[PDB]
């Protein structure tokens, strides 16, 4: 499991958060998009790729699921598009868990930048070094390590 | 050496690329944009810090290095924001070859995506995942680990 991802996409401020989860750790990477289409979701999913060994994602709906622009970005990167069917209900519950605690740390830094876009990667950058004892930047890394080695 | 970073801007299409590199690893991020400002620069490493554990960038210029945006965003995400001068020589030589080659590979895939920002991505992808054996990849998270493990 050290390659599988999760996409989830939540929303506030009359824009979409797209956040991609790392299941493993709990790490995380986000932007905002103005809407979530194939296209937003495809690029995103690229860069992704391009930064950590992403071998699987479990798509966050059917609409991207079903996205050619989104199937040909998984093909160009060596990803396995999957559904994100919780058939571990737990799954559910963990997700809104986060999108709730993003949300909440999106209004402590909100103050702190003009844009939306800034308060995200702030929100990003609190969870990911966050102890929780170690960070989920840090157990993503061993993670990955413990698998290269 | 498993916190430092280098910052380089190049210039394709009437577009800019910042990179960020991982000296040790010569694992990269980058991104296109309009033109370098401090704002662009700032919200670059805001981005990078909250992925990496950025403890210290060498800017690419003095426009950055002096820019309040750049310096309060290094502030907020613990960055300590050095200067880029090569004092090693060989500095100017591994960048200058690493926008050569990261320009190469655009051209390699530039017919596979209309936009640049798109070919960016992809060269990013395959530059990092490009065993050279190791790839840049995996060196990044084999020297971060075993920094934690300290
Ligand atoms: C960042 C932490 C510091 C302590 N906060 C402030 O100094 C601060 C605090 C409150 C209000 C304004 C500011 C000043 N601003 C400039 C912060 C900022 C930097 C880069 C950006 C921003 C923003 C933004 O205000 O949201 O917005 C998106 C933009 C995208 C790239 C592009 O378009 O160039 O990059
Ligand atoms: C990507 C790999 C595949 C094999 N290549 C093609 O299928 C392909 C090949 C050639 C021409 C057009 C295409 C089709 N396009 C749609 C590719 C694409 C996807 C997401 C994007 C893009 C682009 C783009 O063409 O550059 O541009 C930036 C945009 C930014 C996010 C937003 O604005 O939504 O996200
Ligand atoms: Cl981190
Ligand atoms: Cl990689």
């Amino acid at each position: 499991s050290p390659g599988i991802w999760q996409l989830d996409c939540t929303h506030l401020e009359g824009k979409v958060i797209l956040v991609a989860v790392h299941v493993a750790s709990g790490y995380i990477e986000a932007e905002v998009i103005p809407a979530e289409t194939g296209q937003e979701t495809a690029y995103f999913l690229l860069k992704l790729a391009g930064r950590w060994p992403v071998k699987t994602v479990h798509t966050d709906n059917g609409s991207n699921f079903t996205s050619t622009t989104v199937k040909a970005a998984c093909w160009w990167a060596g990803i396995k598009q999957e559904d994100g069917i919780p058939y571990n209900p737990q799954s559910q519950g963990v997700i809104e868990s986060m999108n709730k605690e993003l949300k909440k740390i999106i209004g402590q830094v909100r103050d702190q930048a003009e844009h939306l876009k800034t308060a995200v990667q702030m929100a990003v950058f609190i969870h990911n070094h966050k102890r929780k004892g170690y960070s989920a930047g840090e157990r993503i890394v061993d993670i990955i390590a413990t698998d290269i080695q």
